[PDB]
């Protein structure tokens, strides 16, 4: 009867921030070995995306590549599919921001020969009035998957075409990428493939089937370079591919040259499957796999996946309020810096997608692609004017203080301890509490012993100055762990404040509790100088009783591979050189120090991920009635 069409593409992405190696090792494990091996089979059709930073590590390092891509690209080997430079989740930024984002990735593929029709979708996240934005950038079809379709409504035998979906008024024609193609390629056997698509055929000549997932599988997820090219996955394929008389191949833009659009359909918020997980609150994450995984057991997944729903990509900023903060914070400054080109690309490389959130890639885990978030925010906000302001940043009804001088912009939340939970350093454009507590996974619960004895899961958020209230014989590992008794009830409640030049005046008419409550008041002066702050402190019980006031101050260490450890010290030093450099805190009085590191346990694609996010310093002072000190923290 008819051919069936065939859609082969790849997206190759690195994030900003990765390591030099990790970018190296992808194009001798992956992005050089596939196209040299394209250009073996003539005949043989890819449709690729590559991120902008990625071309731009390939330009400055592997120049020769690019040659390459030229040549394929001028026998019509290869179609360029582009998306946001710095691949940003284009529905979660600024519509303004997504027109240049496309653009300067439509003009990289102009200097590889070719005009840009496409886009992929970064993490495939949909919503509707992407339709106006990729319309003005000039594309005509972006890529997306087949569950974005079934989740509108859709059967899988009605997904074998592209759609059109409107929005505005405008119009974009939208494929959906076959899970089935994406379990098939290239782990399973050759002839699975040939064979699945053989049996798609049909009277219709426009039928097509697409596959379009990471270039990363064919050679950098561990052990698939062995089996895509030593064993020759690959070559195997390219020629059975394009030998099959029943398979026709061709790129997007070819199919669209040739067949229109079955017709007009409406998509929901959604993301290829996997994403309907990782998007879900802990608890319910392990509900949603739990139902998953019940499904599969009874052999009733397949009838009914097409009914399955769970999270949106939007909510990790609900899940992670890291993530919500750092995402909020560049919002703010994209929208003040909009008419500064210079400042502006800072925030545009700011949008990266990765550290934002977590799935199966470390991502927001990791503390490199974070800082490199967080340093794009720093350098596009250092070009404005300092100025200090009260406002609701992250959007919890309850406004933050932004105070800031010359040289650091810190945020203070008074409805949580009166702590500041961002101090960013103009200079070292580094946030000082760039850190994430831990918390549980709905993947936890296998853990080595190890790790498991490492293992504590926090109630408090992390910050700079949380006043605790311990018992004299507490000890560090109870504190280090999350075992130890707190007192106070001055961490996660509510300050009243007072605004004053250069700071502010914080204060909370809270408890002791321990036998009895013991009604206490701790007094905070927090003040911005040219090398950091100082907080000078005041801490009054109603009634006399034998403990230790506690300031706690979380840092993003991240080179100093910490262990717990504790001290008397009137001042100390600490000494990051790849994370936030030199700083020194400085009491006008001894203390008792505790330092541990906060350790968390992440998923990755290659094994568990124990990583250290930053260290806990808290100075304990002991109380009884009366309490006074000061505490400096400095930048060096
Ligand atoms: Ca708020």
């Amino acid at each position: 009867m008819e051919r069936i069409n065939f859609i082969f593409g790849i997206h190759n992405h690195q994030p900003l921030g990765n390591f030099g190696w990790v970018f190296e090792e992808a194009y001798n494990r992956s992005y050089r070995p596939f196209m040299e091996i394209l250009e073996e089979f003539p005949e043989m059709k890819v449709n690729v995306h590559f991120s902008g930073p990625l071309l731009e590590w390939i330009e400055e390092n592997k120049p020769d590549y690019l040659d390459l891509l030229r040549s394929l690209i001028k026998r019509g080997q290869l179609e360029i599919v582009v998306a946001g430079f710095y691949e940003p989740v284009l529905a979660a930024i600024p519509k303004e921001d997504r027109l240049v984002q496309i653009e300067m990735l439509k003009d990289y593929a102009r200097k590889l020969g070719y005009d840009a029709k496409g886009v992929w979708l970064t993490e495939r996240v949909w919503q509707p009035e992407l339709v106006k934005s990729l319309r003005e950038a000039g594309i005509e079809y972006v890529v997306v998957d087949d569950y974005h379709f079934m989740s509108a409504g859709l059967s899988k035998e009605e997904l074998f075409w592209p759609y059109y979906t409107e929005d505005g008024g405008e119009v974009i024609t939208v494929f959906p990428i076959d899970e089935k193609l994406r379990y098939l390629i290239p782990f399973r056997p050759v002839k699975k493939t040939i064979e699945y698509l053989e049996s798609l055929t049909s009277d219709d000549p426009s039928k097509v089937a697409v596959f379009h997932d990471d270039g990363e599988k064919f050679g950098v997820w561990p052990g698939t370079y062995e089996w895509v090219y030593e064993k020759g996955w690959l070559r195997e394929f390219f020629d059975a591919i394009t030998s099959n008389e029943k398979i026709n191949l061709m790129t997007y833009s070819e199919y669209l040259s040739k067949f229109t659009p079955r017709g007009l359909v409406y998509l929901p918020i959604a993301s290829y499957f996997e994403m309907s997980e990782w998007s879900l609150p802990a608890k319910q994450a392990k509900l949603f796999v739990e139902f998953v995984e019940q499904l599969k057991e009874e052999g009733k997944f397949e009838k009914y996946r097409v009914f399955v729903r769970g999270g949106i990509w939007k909510n990790f900023f609900f899940k992670y309020p890291e993530s919500n903060f750092m995402h909020k914070r560049m919002l703010m400054v994209s929208k003040a810096v909009r008419d500064n080109p210079e400042a502006r690309k800072y925030i545009l490389k700011a949008q990266c997608n990765d550290a934002y959130w977590h799935g199966v890639f470390g991502g927001i885990y990791l503390p490199h692609l974070r800082r490199t978030v967080w340093e794009n925010i720093i350098k596009a906000q250092r070009y404005l004017k300092p100025e200090n302001k009260i406002l609701d940043v992250d959007f919890d009804g309850r406004a933050e203080i932004m105070v800031e001088n010359d040289g650091f912009i810190a945020t203070i939340k008074p409805h949580y301890g009166g702590s500041i939970f961002e101090l960013s350093s103009k200079r070292k454009a580094v946030n000082y509490n760039d850190v994430l507590p831990r918390r549980w996974e709905h993947y936890h619960e296998q853990i080595p012993e190890e790790i498991r004895r490492e293992l504590a899961y926090d109630w408090q958020l992390r910050a700079i100055l949380q006043d605790h209230f311990i018992k004299p014989e507490e000890t560090l590992d109870n504190y280090r762990l999350v075992k130890y008794h707190e007192l106070g009830d001055f961490v996660n409640q509510p300050y009243e404040y007072e605004m004053i030049e250069n700071g502010v005046k914080l204060w909370r008419e809270g408890g002791v509790y321990a036998e009895e409550k013991i009604p206490a008041r701790v007094e905070k002066k927090i003040e911005l100088t040219e090398d950091g702050f100082i907080a000078k402190y005041r801490v009054l019980l109603e009634k006399p009783y034998k403990a230790l006031f506690g300031v706690e101050i979380n840092l993003a260490v991240h080179s100093v591979m910490e262990k717990p450890e504790e001290f008397e010290a009137k001042e100390f030093e600490v000494n990051d050189p790849y994370g936030i450099g030199k700083v020194r805190i400085e009491l006008d009085k001894a203390a008792k120090v505790w330092k541990f590191p906060i350790k968390t346990l992440s998923q990755s694609e290659a094994g568990w991920d124990f990583i250290q996010q930053g260290v806990s310093y808290t100075m304990l002072f002991p109380i009884e009635k009366e309490l006074e000190f000061t505490v400096r923290f400095r930048e060096l």
